[PDB]
């Protein structure tokens, strides 16, 4: 009766046939309309599309997640570029910060050390069988800002849930996390309302204390799942993959799914460029560890699918800091992370007289501008204008989140270049035309990588996930890019195409896996065809059975 | 586990203690800090108060009730005379008209011609045991003004709540009912997310044909519940209760709600004004059926509590139609239910020259203005002072709804007598500061008699609901305004004592019926005090139990 109604994996709501409201005994328990889902999800969007600011949007959104799941997921997928802004960064941040009300429903698991030697007992009461997908924050987030502690709990909702609109994972085999291990957000500690840990982060020692159990805690209580670190900040993130990325099934998005992406987009630039990649002379404004790590993503990917020495690649890659052009002749001691991308080929003078932007790209010159700074429009209509003078195609990466940190807009690029540029950013941007002729920036989105990865390793079942399966992943999405698209400028297949494009990111990732012998389930096919069409087949979709 | 947790009757949330949450295996699914009640009313206040526009608000406490209805009906009793305009009128309407969407979740039952023959299977199927109180409108509004056909249910929905919240009914034991009989909605007929009967109101046959098979197949599967009538327009209200007050447990909150109501208070207005009942000239401005159907309750209860000759009473009533005061000698056919309200004792040339409200108070020299117009201030502040000539303490009673309607600001009312003029509305207003001397309207809310009219029929199960119930209602009301309360110049004890109030209405209620024998409920004291106390632990308290 009632029942079938009110769990929210079954329910079909006006979907119900007469027929079927009937046997069911759900006649009268609903207005008399009959919906097919097509009917149901323009209704929705309709509703959703009259609010006026995001975070309505994503309150109405979760009221439909609590109802009728099925009915959310399918509204999602036939609106995610629109929907992608909402249900995650930066409506959902906002959604922490400030509505946290709005998770309560949800299936959050809370640790903390209250808790310390039961992490493991309150797994097993979570009453959750053969989980795939268990995304984990502490709430002290990447880009080091708004601390959320508690509150993080709607990062790992949203994120999780991206996973089973992504890939199709079903939605009763993901797990959000928070490991509360306290909070430095001022106002969250002196706040009533406040309902974590009300103390400063815990140092280092107890943190991996408690981290360490949880790790070992989901190891035997979650054995075939993925554990995807969430928006854990710079002093914790990299250190964390050091200690698990071997012994547990484990990656972070934020680092690992970031680069993978920017990667495939990248050599896709290279394509329609002109130049090749071994002519590329590419700027990288920014040096921090992250902006290193895609440098070092893009070198790996062209190696493996173009065979070059990697060195050759990584001579390719000028690196601007804080100081400017990063070199072994300019008198500092260089970060470990610097060193490897140190120009070799510039002489001590030079260096001293290469510290502004605008000075380091005269001198350079440039075929691709990576912006990963952070500090504003540093790409100058003088500095895409010389990119100009050294190739046809410039390559104008701004990738800075959030969009008013961006390097330039895809607007301005396309502007100065007379629709020259090759434009990839992390945010969606509207279509620029220029004289008749319509330019749009490819969006290079992590919801392109991780959500396969996860379905891959769901599949697989590896011991691990070492690199190698990152860069399949990058190769992959690479290769899903048609000659159609890349006729028409796009560095991606479309993110409408998400389905198709996360079985394909999968069947690559379980192959290499399988190649490794790393592989536990022995179920799957080992050949391509075979593979991609039981990976598809295993997906949950968004449609009533 | 998460059943206890998803289920919105016994959800505590935070309230469960740590002990409690070990013992459950709930450790893990809640952040750590442990709340009371208060604490738990508070941070929801909190939550509420910060949201700007009145559906927000609304929305708000819709997730409340939908996971945790102790906590929901908590907020509601510590903030009542904030929350009433939020969780009914006039926003619960803005909600049905727009937001539908926020009542999918909700208890509604759905009828309609399509299930002609069905009502008594439907009313079965929907698994209800011991229901107390139904609420069914059919949508069409009883202030005309924006038929909201299917979408109704919001309004059922929202007054089954007030039930619980007011007079203690057990949640589980109200039933929110929208019979669909079409709509003349034009927007709803042409709104393809419209999802009601699309079709025209049905013509009175086929319209008392689907209720009378509802009244009878509520009457066989809701043995015990009481029928209450709302928001049915003018064509249907007054017919339906003219047709079923006899064979069926039923009453009409618009029709007799709101005259037991307005007549408790006016009758605490004649206390405080020294002008005595038989020396009251009434001025009663607007002669629609409801407008003299208070009028008649006024009549009703002053002969009740002081036995003065009904026909005396009557006799101090000057009634206002759209043409001027209503006499005998005036030269129309009147309406049958004005006849009885005609003056008697005024030649045909002064009824000529007796048309505008000025020189209608100018001639008949009144000393209360009752408003029940609902076209605009009438009450200029001429009219006020020529009343202020008459009487020390103008009884003025701006009942017009909504506010815009009114006949008059309690405010203007207040200013132009001095702090005189003794004040009733529909609205809550603020109080009125007068040098150094403050005042504030008395709010004749129908709150304050369906709960305890809905209590005292679930308790006593009367064969019927006779107009003495009603008087002995309104008179019970009268008589719990205290000595201190009137000494502060309060017509009504205070809204938020509304279970007291609940508990004593009901107690004089079921006196009235066992004295009339109607009583079915043979288990019930038949005397005052242990009846009261009684009632008052029969009642649903919104705390953990
Ligand atoms: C605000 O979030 C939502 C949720 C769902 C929908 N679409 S729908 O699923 O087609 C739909 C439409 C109309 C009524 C119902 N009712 C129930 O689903 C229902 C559930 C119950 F538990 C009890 C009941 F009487 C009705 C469902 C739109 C917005
Ligand atoms: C938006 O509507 C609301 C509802 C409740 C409250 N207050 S509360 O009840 O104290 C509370 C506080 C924090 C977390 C939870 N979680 C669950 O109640 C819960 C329910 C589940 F079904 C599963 C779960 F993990 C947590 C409950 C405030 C606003």
């Amino acid at each position: 009766g009632r029942a079938i109604l009110t769990d929210r994996y079954i329910n079909r709501g006006t979907a119900f046939t007469m027929e079927e409201r009937q046997k069911l005994h759900i006649l009268g328990r609903l207005p008399p309309v009959v919906e097919t889902l097509e009917e149901q999800v323009a209704r929705v969007y309709g509703q959703v599309k009259k609010y006026e600011k995001p975070i309505n949007r994503y309150q109405h959104l979760v009221s439909v997640h609590s109802t009728n799941t099925t009915l959310y997921y399918a509204t999602i997928l036939a609106h995610l570029e629109e929907m992608l802004p909402i249900i995650y960064t930066p409506t959902v941040g906002e959604a922490c910060m400030e509505y946290s009300h709005l998770f309560f429903r949800e299936r959050g698991v809370y640790f903390n050390r209250l808790y310390k030697g039961q992490f493991r007992n309150i797994m097993r009461d979570a009453g959750y069988q053969k989980v795939e997908v268990v995304v984990i924050t502490d709430g002290s987030r990447i880009l080091g800002l708004g601390d959320l502690g508690s509150n993080g709990i709607g990062i790992s909702i949203g994120k999780c849930s991206l996973y089973v609109a992504g890939a199709g994972i079903d939605p009763r085999l993901i797990v959000p996390v928070i490991l509360d291990v306290g909070t430095n957000n001022e106002r969250y500690l002196q706040d009533k309302d406040y309902l974590g840990m009300r103390e400063k982060r815990l140092g280092d020692e107890e943190f991996y204390e408690l981290l360490d159990e949880f790790m070992e805690a989901a190891s035997a209580e979650w054995p075939n799942a993925v554990i995807q670190f969430e928006d854990f900040s710079n002093n914790h993130c990299f250190d964390i993959m050091e200690r698990y990325q071997k012994k547990y099934r484990c990656f972070n998005d934020d680092i690992q799914g970031t680069g993978a992406v920017i990667a495939a987009g990248f050599l896709n630039a290279i394509k329609l460029s002109g130049v090749s990649p071994l002519q590329q002379r590419i700027v990288v404004f920014g040096a921090g560890s992250a902006a290193v790590g895609v440098a070092n993503n893009i070198a790996a990917l062209a190696a493996r699918m173009y065979k070059f020495p990697v060195q050759d690649l990584v001579k390719t890659f000028y690196l601007v800091d804080t100081k400017g052009l990063v070199t072994t002749t300019r008198g500092d001691q260089l970060a470990a992370h610097k060193k490897l991308l140190a120009r070799t080929d510039v002489s001590a003078e030079d260096s001293a007289k290469l510290r502004t932007l605008e000075e380091i790209v005269r001198f350079v010159k440039p075929t691709t501008l990576l912006g990963l700074g952070g500090v504003g429009p540093a790409f100058t209509e003088e500095i895409v204008k010389m990119v100009m003078q050294n190739t046809e195609r410039p390559i104008i990466f701004p990738l800075s989140n959030p969009t008013s940190k961006a390097e330039v807009t895809p607007e301005n690029a396309y502007k100065w270049t007379n629709g020259a540029a090759i434009v990839a950013s992390g945010s969606p941007f509207p279509p620029t035309t220029i004289g008749g002729k319509t330019f749009k920036p490819s969006q290079g989105n992590n919801l392109y990588v991780f959500p396969g990865v996860g379905l891959g390793c769901a599949l697989a079942q590896p011991t691990h996930i070492p690199e190698e399966l990152l860069l399949t992943a990058s190769e992959s999405l690479n290769l899903l890019t048609t000659e159609g698209d890349l006729r028409e400028g796009r560095l991606y297949p479309p993110l409408e195409d998400i389905h198709n494009i996360s079985a394909n990111v999968a069947t690559d990732v379980i192959l290499e896996a399988q190649r490794m012998k790393i592989d536990n389930n022995k179920k799957l096919p080992r050949t391509r065809d075979e593979l991609l069409a039981f990976v598809k087949k295993a997906m949950w979709k968004p449609v009533y059975s």
